[PDB]
């Protein structure tokens, strides 16, 4: 079996991308963000504290005639950006793209952190990530993609983001028209439970490549790419005007600038960001002061290729026996 669905950008900046999933008997679309750095998938409910609903479409398992409560079980989680969300769970009927696994785990979300009330356009999430990590306790559930690898045709599935527009993911093949060049495959350790790798390098602009490992994270529920300080300080060093702060946050610059390219290895090939991937616009409205797509890991504790990296390629997440990443040019 294969599926195919389209992923809408939620806002100007692509600061997530919303995917329509089908969920129970007769089917309830909500549109999740799929999370290739996470392995929950958890949905508004009718079981969400009302106060906490703000605009979501709910998941509301007593109009499905396929959901059973999964008794006992419970969830928990909490994202490197701080947000959370917590409940229980049931099983039912999950379909991505014409894609239906039977016995899914659909976490229902009793309780989300605000973060998430105030986004409207998400209704949950999706995560892609290995089934190590998921906190259904006290019996670990299996993602969607782990769910419906064996009745793939080929265990893979792929993130074709776009930048300031829709894009995709399939599900069990490869869409040999929709990348250019040839896909250049690269490890993937599954020590932490992540599509983590190391990219070979770096070049600023038109800039020489430097040759240096980096382990870090493809994560698709991230928005922005976080490297290394010394990395970071070297992209921003060439934008006149920008500098980090403390008080915003991150690095900044004069939204008059021009931004110079960002390019990453995978082995001997080359991704490049065109510098207009690297613009979050202004702080706050009005203000001429620019947010940068480009920040520094440190004190996050791990490298993350978040969208920015991401939506530059034609990514294939390879669920082999031993799995690995692909990366094409687009």
């Amino acid at each position: 079996s294969t599926g195919s669905a389209t992923t809408t950008p939620i806002d100007s900046l692509d600061d997530a991308y919303i995917t329509p999933v089908q969920i129970g008997t007769p089917a309830q679309t909500l549109n999740l963000d799929f999370d290739t750095g996470s392995s929950d998938l958890w949905v508004f409910s009718s079981e969400t504290t009302a106060s906490e609903v703000d605009g979501q479409t709910i998941y509301t398992p007593s109009k499905s005639t396929t959901a059973k409560l999964l008794s006992g079980a419970t969830w928990s989680i909490s994202y490197g950006d701080g947000s959370s969300s917590s409940g229980d769970v049931y099983t039912d009927t999950v379909s991505v793209g014409g894609l239906t696994v039977t016995g899914q785990a659909v976490e229902s979300a009793k309780k989300v952190s605000s973060s998430f009330t105030e986004d409207s356009t998400i209704d949950g999430l999706l995560g892609l990530a290995f089934s190590t990590l998921n906190t259904v306790s006290p019996t670990q559930q299996k993602t969607f993609f782990d769910n419906a690898k064996a009745s793939l045709d080929s265990p893979v599935f792929t993130a074709d983001l776009g930048y300031h527009a829709p894009g995709t993911y399939n599900f069990g093949f490869i869409d040999t028209t929709a990348y250019t060049g040839s896909i250049t495959y690269t490890a993937v350790s599954t020590k932490q439970g992540f599509w983590e790798w190391t990219s070979t390098g770096y070049a600023v602009g038109s800039g020489t490549f430097k040759s240096t490992s980096i382990d870090g994270i493809a994560d698709t529920g991230t928005t922005l790419l976080y490297l290394p300080a010394t990395v970071v300080s070297a992209y921003w060093a060439q934008v006149s005007g920008a500098k980090s702060s403390s008080s915003v946050g991150g690095y900044v610059f004069p939204c008059s600038a021009t931004l110079p390219s960002f390019t990453f290895g995978v082995g001997s090939a080359r991704i490049v960001i065109p510098g207009d991937y690297i613009d979050f616009g202004p702080i706050s409205t009005g203000s001429s002061s620019c947010f940068g797509g480009i920040q520094s890991s440190a004190g996050i504790g791990i490298n993350i290729f978040g969208d920015v990296a991401l939506k530059a390629a034609f990514v294939v997440f390879n669920g082999a026996t031993t799995p690995t990443l692909g990366f094409a040019s687009k």
